[PDB]
């Protein structure tokens, strides 16, 4: 058929892009515990980004 740029409203120009809002998974704090305890060396890095936490684990010599 032909292309109809008017249907029921005269020059339907489209609203621009908007700022849409991520939800995310519930509880995010259910594995990071500020102590930096009970944790695998790499698994407390990645909290470290991922949330700002145990971003100083290891300090001092050890072993």
């Amino acid at each position: 058929q032909v292309y109809k740029g008017g249907y029921a409203r005269p020059i339907p120009r489209p609203p621009p892009f908007v700022r849409p809002l991520p939800g995310g998974p519930i509880g995010p704090y259910n594995g990071c515990p500020v102590s930096c305890r009970g944790i695998s060396f790499s698994q407390a890095r990645s909290c470290c980004s991922r949330l700002g936490r145990c971003c100083h684990v290891g300090k001092g010599y050890s072993g």
